[PDB]
DNA sequence: GTCGG
DNA sequence: GCTGATGCGCC
DNA sequence: CCGACGGCGCATCAGC
């Protein structure tokens, strides 16, 4: 792991800023720094060298220098000693508990998994499912299991209506040998950007997946997005997070670009669009006017067309992952 | 925390 | 009810 | 207090 110490240091600062400081822009600055340094194909020797990379300024340069000399960072040492900061950071790793709820719980004397399990009545439904499956959701999914999960979802969606098309996106579509969860992009002809012909399009698929006891629990559910829990039939497999996103059929290419990721790739791509005078979301690419307001959607017949508009060399899903050297 | 302006 | 903001999450 | 930083779904509350 080339520059592993520096990238792990910056990831740890990132998590502190998001979870304790609630500084989401400092979080994203530390992650940018970590991603660019992790992609750099040379061992960094000084802070002055790293400063040449985009997202590495004076401050990050000065703690690369410190880390390289001492193999540690006083700031991070002091943060780890802070049992309050440690407990907040930990509680946010539970789904439904974010920086705000985590701080409220720690200030009311909930510092550990045991304390959390005793105070189950303080938790809403989401937080309760997040706690119940905390251990399971920490495990990654082997690709062999993702293929099992893909077979079940495709088959049940087909049985509801053959006109449905389900695409497993996220790290799976980027060709990862393990994934954190299963992300399913769903389309149907009856749902487009300008018309809803059929109601309950996402609900019908979730109900079928619940009927065959694949989906076991619901975190959140609306008209276009489902967030819940699934499990493979035993031959017990761990419980897995599943996201299902229903996208307008005429906006599939913008939808699949978003849901394929990575999260850092999307952020960088959408940031470059703004430089070139475009705004990208999961539905459309729109030009920004003189005002800075979004005009009419531009025509998209492929993922590559979106790249072409912002003058980016097309990257295959495999090349949209984060990498190390 | 970086960086454009 | 709608709009806006906060807090949770997705890539 | 230079101020933007990717963009948005779902859940809930505040103000109208
Ligand atoms: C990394 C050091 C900090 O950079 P940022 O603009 O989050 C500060 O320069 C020092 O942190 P403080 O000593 O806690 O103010
Ligand atoms: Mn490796
Ligand atoms: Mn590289
Ligand atoms: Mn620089
Ligand atoms: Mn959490
Ligand atoms: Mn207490
Ligand atoms: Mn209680
Ligand atoms: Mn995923
Ligand atoms: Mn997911
Ligand atoms: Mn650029
Ligand atoms: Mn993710
Ligand atoms: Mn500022």
């Amino acid at each position: 792991t080339l520059n592993g110490g520096i990238t792990d240091m910056l990831t740890e600062l990132a998590n502190f800023e998001k979870n304790v400081s609630q500084a989401i822009h400092k979080y994203n600055a530390y992650r940018k720094a970590a991603s660019v340094i992790a992609k750099y194909p040379h061992k960094i020797k000084s802070g002055a060298e790293a400063k040449k990379l985009p997202g590495v300024g004076t401050k990050i340069a000065e703690k690369i220098d410190e880390f390289l000399a001492t193999g540690k960072l006083r700031k991070l040492e002091k943060i780890r000693q802070d049992d309050t900061s440690s407990s907040i950071n930990f509680l946010t790793r539970v789904s439904g508990i974010g920086p705000s709820a985590a701080r409220k719980f720690v200030d009311e004397g909930i510092k550990t998994l045991e304390d959390l399990r005793k105070n189950e009545d303080k938790l809403n439904h989401h937080q309760r499912i997040g706690l119940k499956y905390f251990g399971d959701f920490e495990k990654r999914i082997p690709r062999e299991e993702m293929l099992q999960m893909q077979d079940i979802v495709l088959n049940e969606v087909k049985k509801v209506d053959s006109e449905y098309i389900a695409t497993v996106c996220g790290s799976f579509r980027r060709g990862a040998e393990s994934s954190g969860d299963m992300d399913v992009l769903l389309t149907h002809p009856s749902f487009t950007s300008e018309s809803t012909k059929q109601p309950k399009l996402l609900h019908q698929v979730v109900e079928q997946l619940q009927k065959v006891h694949f989906i076991t629990d619901t975190l959140s559910k609306g008209e276009t997005k489902f967030m819940g829990v699934c499990q493979l039939p035993s031959k017990e497999y761990p419980h897995r997070r599943i996201d299902i996103r229903l996208i307008p059929k005429d906006q599939y290419y913008c939808g699949v670009l978003y849901f394929t990721g990575s999260d850092i790739f999307n952020k960088n791509m959408r940031a470059h669009a703004l430089e070139k005078g475009f705004t990208i979301n999961e539905y459309t690419i729109r030009p920004l006017g003189v005002t800075g307001v979004a005009g009419e959607p531009l025509p998209v017949d492929s993922e590559k067309d979106i790249f072409d508009y912002i003058q980016w060399k097309y990257r295959e899903p495999k090349d949209r992952s984060e990498h190390h050297h």
